[PDB]
C-alpha cells in the first residue's frame, strides 16, 4: 500500500523536488532534495543565508560523530562538512526508522538555492560515487539493509509536486506499459541511448556520440544536457524547425528567456525529441518522446503577468548526457535496483496539449546496441 506516498514531493524542475524527512531524536523535520545523480545524504548543519532551518546535531541524543570530513562537488555547487550518523525517517514514506550516514554541511558554495524551500539533499545513486569513498553506505542502501523495504523506488515528477514511491511501483501513477532499460553500471543510474530523432528525423550520428562519457538519469538536474556534438546537432535541428520566429542566440544558451502573449505560445513550431533506449531483449529498444512543453521551461515574469515566458532547458555538457528533471516530468520512472533496470511509462501527470503526446513506445529493433556505450 503505497497510497500514503502519493504526492509526497514538492518543488519544481527549476529549483528541485524535495521530500519531507526527519533526522535525530527528538525528530528534526527537514525538506530534502531528491537527487538520483549523487549518493551522499547531506543536510545544512550551520546557518546560511538561504536556509530557513538546519540540522542541530547538539539537540539529537542519537547523533554519533564519525570524526571524518567530507566534501562533494557537483556540476553546480559544492559543500563540505562533517560525517556522522543519526536516526532518519520519511513521514510520508514507509513507516520505518533507520540509522543512516549524514554529512552535516558546514560550508557551501552556490549549493543552496534562494527560496527553494529545501535544506538538504538525498543522493539516491550507488556507493561507487559516494564521497569520500564507496565505503560510506548511501541512505537507500541503509534503508534496504536495515528494513524489509524492497530494493526499488519510483519517481513521478510533475510540471506546472510529485511522488516518490519508496519500495515499489504504484500503478495508479501511470498509464500504458512500463518499458525497461538496463542500468549499464551501478554508479550513476547509467543508461545507453541508441538513437535520437527530432520530429521523426534521425540525427544520424554514431550512437557513441549520444553517450560520450556516459548517459545518466538525474532528478537533481533541471535540463536535458547533451555532449557538445549532440547539443549542436539538436540545437541546429530545433532552430530550423522554429525558424519562422526570431530568438536571440542567448536564448539557445539558456541565458535569455522568451515570452509571448498568454495563450499564444507557438508550441507547434517546436519539434518533439525521441530518445531511444537500450531494451531488455536482444536487438530491442524503445523510445520516449519529449514535447516542447518539457524543454521550454516556464519562468515567471514578475514585470507584467501579461506574457508567458520560457527558458530553453537543453544545455551543453562536457560530462555526457543527463536526462534531467524536465525529461523525467510527465513520465513515471522506476529505479528497479533489484533488477538493475530503469522503467519508463507515461505519467498520470503527463504534459499534454491536444495535438501531440508524450509517449513511451516499443518495441523497436536496433542492431549492435552494445557498440553505443562509451569506453
Ligand atoms: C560526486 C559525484 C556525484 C556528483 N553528481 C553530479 O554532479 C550530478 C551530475 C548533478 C547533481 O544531480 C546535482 C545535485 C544538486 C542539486 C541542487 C543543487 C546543486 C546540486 N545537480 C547539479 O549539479 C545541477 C543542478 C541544477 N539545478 C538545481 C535544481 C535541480 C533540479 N542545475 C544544474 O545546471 C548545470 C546542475
Amino acid at each position: 500500500s503505497f497510497v500514503e506516498m502519493v504526492d509526497n514531493l514538492r518543488g519544481k524542475s527549476g529549483q528541485g523536488y524535495y521530500v519531507e524527512m526527519t533526522v535525530g531524536s527528538p525528530p528534526q523535520t527537514l525538506n530534502i532534495l531528491v537527487d538520483t545523480g549523487s549518493s551522499n545524504f547531506a543536510v545544512g548543519a550551520a546557518p546560511h543565508p538561504f536556509l530557513h532551518r538546519y540540522y542541530q546535531r547538539q539537540l539529537s541524543s542519537t547523533y554519533r560523530d564519525l570524526r571524518k570530513g567530507v566534501y562533494v562537488p557537483y556540476t553546480q555547487g559544492k559543500w563540505e562538512g562533517e560525517l556522522g550518523t543519526d536516526l532518519v525517517s520519511i513521514p510520508h514514506g514507509p513507516n520505518v526508522t533507520v540509522r543512516a550516514n549524514i554529512a552535516a554541511i558546514t560550508e557551501s558554495d552556490k549549493f543552496f538555492i534562494n527560496g527553494s524551500n529545501w535544506e538538504g539533499i538525498l543522493g539516491l545513486a550507488y556507493a561507487e560515487i559516494a564521497r569520500p569513498d564507496d565505503s560510506l553506505e548511501p541512505f537507500f542502501d541503509s534503508l534496504v539493509k536495515q528494513t524489509h523495504v524492497p530494493n526499488l523506488f519510483s519517481l513521478q515528477l510533475c510540471g506546472a509536486g510529485g511522488s516518490m514511491i519508496i519500495g515499489g511501483i504504484d500503478h495508479s501513477l501511470y498509464t500504458g506499459s512500463l518499458w525497461y532499460t538496463p542500468i549499464r553500471r551501478e554508479w550513476y543510474y547509467e543508461v545507453i541511448i541508441v538513437r535520437v530523432e527530432i520530429n521523426g528525423q534521425d540525427l544520424k550520428m554514431d550512437c557513441k556520440e549520444y553517450n560520450y562519457d556516459k548517459s545518466i538519469v538525474d532528478s537533481g538536474t533541471t535540463n536535458l544536457r547533451l555532449p557538445k556534438k549532440v547539443f549542436e546537432a539538436a540545437v541546429k535541428s530545433i532552430k530550423a524547425a522554429s525558424s519562422t520566429e526570431k530568438f536571440p542566440d542567448g536564448f539557445w544558451l539558456g541565458e535569455q528567456l522568451v515570452c509571448w502573449q498568454a495563450g499564444t505560445t507557438p508550441w507547434n513550431i517546436f519539434p518533439v525529441i525521441s530518445l531511444y533506449l537500450m531494451g531488455e531483449v536482444t536487438n530491442q529498444s524503445f523510445r520516449i518522446t519529449i514535447l516542447p512543453q518539457q524543454y521550454l521551461r516556464p519562468v515567471e515574469d514578475v514585470a507584467t503577468s501579461q506574457d508567458d515566458c520560457y527558458k530553453f532547458a537543453i544545455s551543453q555538457s562536457s560530462t555526457g548526457t543527463v536526462m534531467g528533471a524536465v525529461i523525467m516530468e510527465g513520465f513515471y520512472v522506476v529505479f528497479d535496483r533489484a533488477r538493475k533496470r530503469i522503467g519508463f511509462a507515461v505519467s498520470a501527470c503527463h504534459v499534454h496539449d491536444e495535438f501531440r503526446t508524450a509517449a513511451v513506445e516499443g518495441p523497436f529493433v536496433t542492431l549492435d546496441m552494445e557498440d553505443c556505450g562509451y569506453n
